[PDB]
């Protein structure tokens, strides 16, 4: 879904509403199902839905029973069932939407219920009674959210920067693990955990069976949906586990892998799918198909980062292929490397202290990284991506085991392999460019054509911020800028 | 799907290729499934697909076995199976696509096979051997297609004017029942029928069974598909007729309206009668209101009537697609065929009637075909219209027009399909003073226009909209958005005055 909100209105609200319709529509690929808008003299909440749960009645914006509170959410509240039970006493549910609990929660706790939600999301809520608003983003910013200001000082928020660039003088990412309560006027962090610090877990007790079961429960809970769903299977450990787990609790399970015809990963993926027994779909794309998509990928992910761009491409095309099949949601394996210190550089880790701090740090930066890519790549085509490895509960267990246990002094994510070896082929289980070498190669080769050594030499004059230092980056930048003129838009991009 | 083509290339081909992507992308809603493209120094063909038939190998552009011929099509060729059979001994089919047949016929007939096809389509074919191209559009302009030229003379073709406006100096609709063979350089009409003239059918007999059978067959042929499809049910005669036949030969049905509308009611009835899985789609006036701009952009017209009518269709499609349906059948064409409108009550004689129907069929491309196609297409949904099938048209257009004369409007049709439906339905007349979708829709549309357009703006319209000046506040409202979206003079001119 997409969310779009305008707060602190100081102008013709009428005109603003007309404009909101326009800007919201810019993100309609995220919510192809239906459009919703709420507009008053003091606030606007525009919504583009992708119905996953409560098809018929999960229409948004969701309204107060009394109709004084209005909510627009992009996300999934996994524990909503539990919450309905708990507050159902106090609040009158109007639908079956998982998102409705935020409305219950707010009614009783005001702005203080963020850590009570389990799931991924971004929302904007408007209380006509108190003439107040609340904006929030999940714990690690799994669901993206941007914010910015008009030349009037009016406040804007949108799932994608794409809808703000046209009106804001400034924009920035809506901080993850946080909320914005109008009465307070300041963004406050709500997500904190003991494990944020080493000295907190340092001599903890690792419980493998706990770890495994934790990931199982995460997956299980992320299976919530009223539409057809699938799993991304790349043949890598992370998606192999997710798919394995998913297969395990699916009770027809579709798997998807993407790549240049004949590439290695494809083979791995096929192997796993065959071992797990899923109805696999090997998506192929040609190098030219990828080239031709670059610009749109860039418009979708909203970045000029080479690596992200190179990687979102395939994902972007896989998504179009999935959606065409009719699948609206998929589970993926992002977060695993960050939780378990999956990177090779982690092999090189100095000690458990260093390891821990790095992973934490990595977890806290994901909203700008893997999260953004997955979400936006998939949403380009109206496909929802779930990340069980990043589930709230799971993380507490995985971040709380002893971090020595994460040290490679073994395969990189040993403990994890150990936990699921049984579910997989020995090959993936203990394995340590699969989409196609040619993919990045032509990429590079095309950049070198399109970019003069001259351009590169004086890039600092053109792109003073995060000056591109290679012709490929140079190329992605030009397009980025072309699409996202505003100077702060590039500052959202990690320097 | 969508088709985008550029021919007679006099500039940097590389350059142009980049632009084609850009422009082709503007119509992606019509072919969300996948994208394809062929680019050379002399021709570009870009396609956005909506896979209905042969999902796995039906990709486009479609190529020649020798890869010397390239074809890009938006359409459904109903008699393709028969053709494959007819021409398989000469042409090696590379796919299961109903559309590849065009490649085969072009191979054995050059540009003279247009009337061999039975279906709806718009296509562009480029022959790298001969360095030539051929553009064609179905018999009544069922599927849309625009043409235009560059400041350099380069020629463009596109399913929607939206893809041309940004680059052409001039533009126009690619003529219906026509083709453009590059070797000719002139657009030629290929469709003509004796029934085009009254003296041709004046003494004809009327075959009820013949007529029933013909509609039946058309529908049967129209069910051709590899994906899930449905029917658009209004509860009105036409759509009810279509629906019943589909049920019998084939089932999800769809109706749209304001909570409480006549259409919604009537459709429920029929759905009940037929036993289809019925989906009643509601919309609110504000949702309708909020969609106007998109609607104008999708349909590419400023015509008040069409806009009114297409809004609900566009919202309905959004929903059908959310349910996963890619194709549906519609009852459009019936009234034009049987003289089903109220005005037809006042027809002086069969001649005037017959003559009037013909006119109507031949203008459809600017009207109802446009709405039907373009409204559904805004959400990647394909609309089929059995009543306008070529072969059906030949039977229906050839019966005694005197049988078209109106006790009830479409009596014959009723007599013919009486069996299928609940009599209440079959002999259901239309009423002036009742709005299917809900009276509030227009009422609000008018209301909004009045409030947004000044008397003066209206009085001075001519200084602003010198071509087909809007004569009402509503017309003005729509025209203003239109112009705003398609800033090119000839665009406005494609819209029938
Ligand atoms: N060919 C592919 N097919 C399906 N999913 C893929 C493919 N390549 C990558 N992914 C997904 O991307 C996830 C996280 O990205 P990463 O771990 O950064 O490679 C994997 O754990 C998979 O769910
Ligand atoms: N309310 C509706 N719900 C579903 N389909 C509709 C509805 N109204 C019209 N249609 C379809 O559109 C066709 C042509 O409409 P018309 O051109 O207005 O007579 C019908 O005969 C139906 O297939
Ligand atoms: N697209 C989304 O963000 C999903 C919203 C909500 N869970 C629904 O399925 O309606
Ligand atoms: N979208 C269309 O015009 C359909 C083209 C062809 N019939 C197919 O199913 O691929
Ligand atoms: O997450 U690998
Ligand atoms: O048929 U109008
Ligand atoms: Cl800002
Ligand atoms: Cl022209």
């Amino acid at each position: 879904a997409s969310i779009f909100g305008v707060f602190d209105i100081k102008t013709d609200a009428v005109e603003l509403r007309k404009k909101a319709l326009e800007l919201s529509r810019l993100m309609r690929h995220r919510g192809p199902d239906w459009s919703g808008i709420y507009a008053s003299d003091n606030a606007i909440l525009a919504h583009e839905r992708l119905s996953i749960v409560d098809v018929n009645a999960g229409a948004q914006p969701l309204y107060n029973q009394q109709k004084t509170h209005v909510l627009a959410v992009n996300g999934e509240i996994y524990n909503h069932q539990a919450l309905r039970a708990e507050y159902g006493d106090r609040y009158q549910f109007q639908t079956g939407s998982d998102c409705e609990v935020i409305l219950a929660l707010y009614q009783e706790k005001g702005p203080e219920f963020l850590d009570d939600l389990q799931g991924m999301f971004a929302f904007a809520l408007y209380d006509s009674e108190k003439d107040a608003y609340l904006i929030g983003r999940d714990h690690l910013g799994i669901i993206p959210l941007y914010m910015g200001y008009d030349e009037h000082g009016q406040l804007y928020v949108a799932s994608e920067m794409k809808a703000l660039v046209p009106v804001c003088r400034t924009i920035k990412e809506f901080p993850a693990g946080s909320y914005l309560w109008s009465q307070d006027g300041e963004i406050r962090s709500y997500y904190h955990r003991d494990w944020f610090d080493y000295d907190a877990v340092k001599d903890n007790v690792t419980d493998k069976n706990e770890l495994r079961q934790a990931l199982e429960d995460s997956v299980k809970s992320h299976l919530m949906s009223d539409v057809p769903y699938g799993v991304l299977l790349s043949g890598g450990l992370d998606s192999s586990i997710i798919s394995a787990i998913t297969k395990k609790y699916a009770a027809q399970l579709h798997s998807f892998a993407v790549g240049l015809p004949g590439s290695p990963d494809l083979k791995a993926a096929q192997e796993v799918a065959n071992h797990l027994g899923t109805v696999h779909h090997e998506i192929h794309f040609t190098v030219q198909e990828g080239l031709d998509a670059i610009r749109d990928v860039i418009y979708h992910i909203e970045t000029y980062d080479v690596t992200t761009i190179r990687a979102s491409t395939p994902m972007y095309l896989m998504s179009r292929k999935i959606k065409a099949m009719g699948i609206k949601m998929v589970l993926s394996g992002e977060g695993s490397d960050e939780v378990f210190g999956g990177y090779l550089y982690f092999h090189k880790a100095p000690n458990a202290k260093e390891l821990h701090e790095e992973t934490v740090r990595k977890l806290l930066a994901l909203h700008m990284y893997d999260c953004a890519r997955a979400n936006k790549a998939m949403s380009a085509w109206g496909v929802e991506a779930r990340v069980p490895f990043l589930d709230k509960k799971f993380l507490d267990v995985a971040m709380r085991i002893n971090p020595q246990d994460k040290m490679c002094g073994k395969m990189e994510k040993h403990i994890l392999r150990e936990c699921f070896e049984a579910y997989l082929p020995a090959s993936v289980a203990w394995r340590q460019d699969g989409v196609g070498y040619s993919w990045i190669d032509t990429l590079k080769e095309v950049a070198a054509q399109q970019v003069s050594d001259q351009q590169l030499e004086t890039a600092r004059f053109r792109f003073p911020y995060n000056t591109p230092t290679s012709k490929e980056a140079y190329l992605y930048r030009e397009i980025f800028e072309e699409l996202f003129p505003l100077p702060s838009a590039a500052e959202c991009v990690p320097g």
